[PDB]
């Protein structure tokens, strides 16, 4: 029976890989919160591996947030994912743990990354200076496993998400993210019935969504595949492989979308007197496909069951 | 009188600083030993910027090597340089140290870089293989810094040294930087009296060179620079300075000017059946000219110098 430890198992991508495993009885789920295991301090996370027998690591806690977090706390971002990230992987290493998946996220690629971006478009351009010390430490976080893989023989594996969304997302006034964001706004114009609902932006440019719960279930599917298999759909330095639907949808589709979705009737109005950002931008998922994975979750339903989440949980935000 | 911490004084960097800041009394100078200060204990590392009161800190300490070390080492290359970084860093700004200064390196600018490369080249594209892990942990030094800058408004800098030769480099047989290897082969050839001296490649690439003592003068220099000065050729997001000479010569002059240093009398062979790396590599130091800083020592007399150092240490080696 395989013992796997989820780091930051409560958060968004945590806990959805967390619901998947607990739906059957070949595992046993180690699980520690923050407040059991403080992952910054290097003792107590090799302490904790010294005393528990790990077989599989998810590296699923990370510092994240969204626009004005980014931009307000550059150095909490950067040096607590880098503590988190060299903690785990390394007192892993110390402790005989040979599998281990990290979660990565999208904000590692070039921002004039050329679309669809395949996982060699890593490092080749300058990053989005919102997310860049952020998206530093995922990337030092990717090379840190495959510079174990390659010294030490190690099984460190990472799958780079594309935007998420889905139940135990931050749904707070605060959180940039379209979706919840989205979500909030259409439904408390849908309740205060505001004749409209106006959205920055022309609505024109392209994104790429992935309901959480698919990501849990790529995420175990690339940590179970045979080793024999990765290593012959990877490379040593290339090792990443990009999780998504390789599907794109216009801003207005998806606002759209939601106010049907939460039975909005006013208007949907985009002041295209404010900027857009870039025009595209979504996973090249041919990697992912060969390895004969394949996403479930349409946005319309996920959207739909996100909003359900939402519902029977919103006196938490 | 500003107490100074050199972390790593033992080193090539770290001594050569060392060295300039012993020769003037406004500075104090707190040391500790790799046996005295584990720089990878987080806590250990704590506790010293707890105990001593550092007004300033030179970042010389790192884990560095040759061609065969970063591939063969790339796990202990890339975590130990990112918790020697993290730990000093952090620790710094949590015991009130406003002033630090962060020493770099030269991998870590695009293989494909366009020369002579500026600072803006960082991040431009990918990196050389066997460098990459080293690099990552390095740029991840500069991100720390520059984040730690814009969110607790701390003066923490960094300088990009060229490649580098003098005095405590490592002039064993394993070391793969072309000065100490070819002051050694050139040394003992002309010892044995041998006929030729074989060097792979067609000797046309060119390189830059910095004696290891300008080194230490321009980062003095750069460290006690007006923080306004600094800020005014510099950006938040691009704030380290490449350290220099800004001229180049090919390895063929190199080599035939190691010869004369060396008194060898034979003959310097290029075998062009073997590759050469890429034709040009040299940093543009114009930001560090704007600050008023030139290099003082030229090829033929920093070579004249080390060769001497090494005479009367040979028995190291």
């Amino acid at each position: 029976k395989q013992r796997v430890f989820i780091a930051g198992h409560r958060g968004m991508v945590g806990s959805a890989i967390r619901r998947q495993l607990e739906q059957r009885g070949d595992v046993e789920l180690v699980l520690r919160t923050r407040d059991e295991l403080n992952l910054l301090d290097s003792r107590a996370v090799h302490d904790f591996f010294a005393s528990e027998r790990i077989d599989q690591v998810y590296l699923a806690a990370a510092k994240v947030g969204g626009i004005v977090a980014n931009n307000t706390y550059p150095a909490d971002f950067i040096y607590q994912n880098m503590m988190i990230e060299s903690n785990i992987i390394h007192a892993a290493h110390q402790n005989d743990v040979n599998k281990l998946l990290f979660l990565g996220s999208s904000c590692i690629y070039p921002k004039l990354a050329k679309q669809p971006m395949a996982e060699s478009e890593l490092l080749q351009g300058t990053l989005e200076p919102t997310n860049e010390p952020y998206a530093i430490a995922k990337i030092a976080g990717i090379k840190l496993c495959e510079s174990y893989n390659r010294q030490y023989g190690r099984d460190y594996r990472s799958v780079m998400p594309t935007n998420l969304y889905g139940p135990h997302d931050n749904f707070h006034p605060s959180n940039s993210h379209v979706i919840p964001a989205l979500l909030r706004r259409f439904h408390e114009a849908t309740a205060q019935n505001a004749p409209d609902v106006v959205v920055w932006g022309s609505g024109t440019p392209m994104r790429e969504f992935l309901h959480v719960d698919d990501m849990a279930a790529a995420s175990i599917h690339v940590m179970e595949l045979a080793h024999e298999v990765w290593l012959e759909n990877t490379q040593p330095m290339l090792s990443h492989i990009n999780v998504g639907t390789g599907v794109d949808c216009t801003i207005r589709e998806l606002a759209q979308t939601i106010a049907k979705v939460v039975g909005y009737k006013g208007r949907v109005v985009f002041d295209a007197s404010k900027p857009d950002g870039t025009p595209r931008k979504l996973l090249d998922v041919t990697r992912l496909h060969q390895l004969g994975w394949y996403h479930e979750i349409s946005l319309e339903a996920g959207l739909a069951s996100t909003y359900q989440w939402f519902l029977e949980n919103q006196d938490r935000f």
